């Protein structure tokens, strides 16, 4: 997250860190959202590589013991069947991870609530992106979980020529684009939390930013629109 602030450690208890085994250690690669005690929602592109993955819930500082973490292996990966790694702009950038164990819920570990199917945010709706991704274009991962306020940019604007044009689809949500605050590498897969009727819900799964940089004016961060995938999510969970 470029232009973020440190999150309070109990603000975003559905946020997870998706990590891969790297030699004798683990490395953060993506975010995700805990949606059941044994299921995480992330981006498909985050699990393209043939790596050994784990999820960390209750994480705040990637580099220090928080005293709240639970570490769990990923047992099964279900990528959306229409995902094409050659074509992030086509959409379908969503995957579900079944965890090897069910995590225990507490103030640091909670299920993300998802929007009702079909919900579309009004332009300029209030949302926060969260994650441990790069804090500058071509920078380094955050240590501590970051948040940035990224109001939505509706489809009509986002898909206009000076924004993303044809690359953004109605199955996506755009947010930000002010040139200061954005998602960045390492935030992919994590949530966009939007305040609706008094309650934050996870409306987006971070999918992509510009190839020209993270915080680029009129290139808002692009998210998979969770409300387009409710039936898919429920079908996967019911059949696994
Ligand atoms: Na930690």
């Amino acid at each position: 997250v470029v232009g973020g602030t440190e999150a309070q450690r109990n603000s975003w208890p559905s946020q997870i860190s998706l990590q891969y085994r790297s030699g004798s250690s683990w490395a953060h690669t993506c975010g995700g959202t805990l949606i059941r005690q044994n299921w995480v929602m992330t981006a498909a592109h985050c699990v393209d590589r043939e790596l050994t993955f784990r999820v960390v819930v209750g994480e705040h500082n990637l580099n220090q013991n928080n005293g709240t973490e639970q570490y769990v292996g990923v047992q099964k990966i279900v990528v959306h069947p229409y995902w094409n790694t050659d074509d992030v702009a086509a959409g379908y950038d969503i995957a579900l991870l079944r965890l090897a164990q069910s995590v225990t819920l507490n103030s640091y570990v909670q299920l993300g609530v998802l929007p009702r199917a079909g919900t579309i945010l009004a332009n300029n709706s209030p949302c926060y992106i969260t994650g441990w991704g790069l804090t500058r274009t071509n920078g380094q991962l955050a240590q501590t979980l970051q948040q940035a306020y990224l109001p939505t940019v509706d489809y009509a604007i986002c898909s206009s020529s000076s924004y993303w044009g044809s690359t953004v689809k109605n199955s996506m949500v755009c947010a930000g684009g002010d040139g200061v605050r954005s998602g960045c590498q390492g935030d992919s897969g994590g949530p966009l939390h939007c305040l609706v009727n008094g309650q934050y819900a996870v409306h987006g799964v971070t999918s992509f930013v510009s190839r020209l940089g993270c915080n680029v004016t009129r290139k808002p961060t692009v998210f998979t629109r969770v409300s387009a995938y409710i039936s898919w999510i429920n079908n996967v969970i019911a059949s696994n």
